[PDB]
């Protein structure tokens, strides 16, 4: 009776692995989905005089951090403001790691940020460099 | 039995995740199209003495509502006269975040504003700054 | 004789079980080609007296019916003229749920509606607000 | 066998007896007439022919004139 | 011996599945290519006086049907000529449903067209009202 | 035990095809990516006395050969110096298959040449035609 209970107990272990499989796969549809993605609407300005960036970010997820800014080629590093909610509202980053001896020279002028958020995704910001 | 059993039940299961995935593309397509757009038609008139915007907003969309409008290079916000309905018709703003110290030099020029709509989307306005 | 009659009733079921798994794909694939899809090719023209709908609708599958629409953020009805027979011809809907309140400021211009099929496919249109 | 078309069975006639190789194959398709394909010239459609050992095989066809 | 058998069945009967995906794929590549492109080349003339249309009209393709016209926001049919052949050659389309009430006004002056094929394309034509 | 030892063969097999499946897409991966592709940064001239052509391609890539050259609608092989190297540096290429004849009259006019490299890529190139 080795084939009377041995394919027996295979398709009834086949049932569970089958049934943890999709429910693996609809577990991972919903979790990509309310990942949480963050874009910008609201065209933000960099005063050259800290560094302090006014920018808004529409957030249709979850909460995410921000973790650094690439500009003019160079990697800089952030400290408070980075906790990003969901929701536009507004968003204040204290950029440090870069003074006012090349931004000096730009006032006025347009520059193009690159902040790394937490999540893998990252977000190019249009920024007006004021003074 | 195992393959006489779990490759049909992948090939049941599979068809309910093409299905799904092929609806919510199809919502999707649905969803971005009516999303909401507004432009300009009307030429606007920025008054100097409070602020008042009288513009005209042609929406062949959804109700949006007007956050802030960048003006000079400073970001500012509103408080009433915001929920845009659809069809043109005409809006007031009642522009606040600035007063004449700089628009009384300026009577009879023109100017360009940038409201931020709440949709993500944002629109330029040629202004005439009268009196 | 237990192995030598049940892994034999066993391999004499798998053919069974097998073929029947092979044909409901080949009747799947069979189905899901020619399901019916629907698109546009006409330049519909979107009547602001009644609502009125000339759509021109090319039809290389089945038979479906037009269940609502969207439009301005809006979901609409129908009732009339639902039929979507297989070829191009010309389809004319009566698209109720909407007055010439909002229609009347946007004589001349275009709008995009959402028709939702019966099949699950969405068609969006570009329309002419025509008088 | 037979032949899906625009949600239609159509059944056929002659030269259904597929030898083994590419060659080219001429299937008189009966069942349906220029009443709708008049309206389909130059686009493209997809068939589903049914043939005799379970298999089915969809056609991607161009409506030529 | 189900899984001696079965899964065996299924590996023999995935090439059949595969390869009919691999040539249905391959048809459609074929398909949409010479599926049939016209553009205009020649500078057409619309004469007021019956309305025939003298267009020049290149094709690379099958053989294509033309349906219908849109001129002046109006849709309008065809009757005759409008089995249009590979290359450029010539084409003279006796477009009806106008009359000389509307182009008597504008002799000289140019005017845009929209012909719509039978395969989905559509086509403007910019047009010298010659009388 | 055939149920007992042959769905184990299986899914001791299946290891080995999925990771070797695995593997090769990983390495697929690797050699799409450093494959090799070529640019032009340099504005290269055509010098019409000899067709010697001063160009200069960007490779951040491997190592590719250059093929033949497409110029007036004419197919043309080359003999010398087409062993690109990584880096901008300089290249010389002694375009053979074409004289002086339909050169002469358009000195210091523009062409467009089209380079076929050994690894499917082609790049147009805008030449000074100098003499």
């Amino acid at each position: 009776l080795s084939g009377a209970v041995t394919a027996l107990i295979l398709v009834i272990a086949s049932v569970i692995i089958a049934l943890v499989v999709v429910g693996f796969a609809f577990g991972l549809f919903g979790a990509f989905t309310g990942q949480g993605t963050v874009t910008q609407v609201g065209t933000a300005t960099l005063s050259a005089s800290t560094g302090t960036l006014k920018v808004t970010l529409k957030n249709t997820g979850a909460t995410t951090q921000v973790t650094g800014a690439i500009i003019n080629g160079n990697a800089a590093s952030v400290s408070g403001q980075v906790t990003i909610s969901a929701g536009q509202s507004t968003y204040s980053i204290s950029l440090g790691g870069i003074s006012s001896s090349t931004l000096q020279s730009l006032v006025g002028s347009t520059i193009s940020l690159t902040l790394q958020l937490s999540n893998g995704q990252t977000v190019t910001v249009s920024a007006i460099i004021t003074s």
